[PDB]
């Protein structure tokens, strides 16, 4: 899927979409390091000590959700997969709703993706986090409130954008979906629906190489 195709797809959902250069984001883009956690698109600050990891809705849940994997066993299998693929697997909560502090997982466990054909997780948020941690994953915990002003869809292979709690944004590493053999158009539609359903800004900036 091309940058123009992504923008066209988002606009079809009523979004504003702009394609931007990687140079315009110089000073913000960082190379991905395998020690970093593959974590959520959430724009808030947190207790993460493993920067440089890719961003996907709900952390590793984006992979389970895209593949329709709903069992705890399937979840542990994806955790190990991610860990064997050069990234530390993670899922998260926050200090306002504990494990329901991840907007993506909450939407998923409450069935907001029902109409898009997704099956529901066969576990609750605490059970999911225990399984990921048991499979060797990292449980992140965010702090503060959501103030994301824009969504960045980064297409630069092996690069990512980091959270800025004082000038928040949602970050989606579109190229990381490819890496995991996901249905990318499907993965991006789900990321857009997540922002939409969380009442976030339907304004995307697509970063291209
Ligand atoms: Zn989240």
């Amino acid at each position: 899927i091309s940058p123009a195709q992504i923008a066209e797809a988002l606009q079809g959902r009523g979004w504003d979409a702009e394609i931007v250069t990687d140079a315009s984001m110089a000073g913000q883009l960082v190379d991905v390091r395998p020690e970093g956690i593959l974590k959520c698109v959430d724009g808030r600050g947190s207790d993460n000590t493993r920067m440089g990891g890719p961003k996907m809705p709900g952390g590793i849940y984006a992979i389970a959700h895209n593949r329709g994997v709903t069992s705890i066993e399937g979840l542990k299998q994806i955790t190990k997969e991610v860990a064997s693929k050069g990234h530390l697997p993670s899922v998260h909560g926050d200090h306002s709703s504990d494990m329901l502090g991840c907007g993506f997982f909450k939407l998923w466990v409450t069935g907001r993706f029902d109409d898009m054909g997704y099956p529901r997780p066969q576990f609750d948020a605490d059970q999911g986090a225990n399984a990921v941690k048991d499979a060797g994953g990292i449980i992140e915990m965010h702090h503060g409130s959501h103030t994301e002003k824009v969504v960045y869809i980064n297409l630069l292979a092996n690069k990512t954008l980091e959270p800025n709690e004082n000038d928040q944004r949602f970050i989606v590493d579109g190229w990381a979906a490819d890496k995991f053999g996901l249905d990318v158009p499907k993965f991006l539609i789900a990321a857009a629906a997540t922002v939409e359903m969380l009442g976030g800004p339907k304004n995307a900036k697509i970063v291209v190489p």
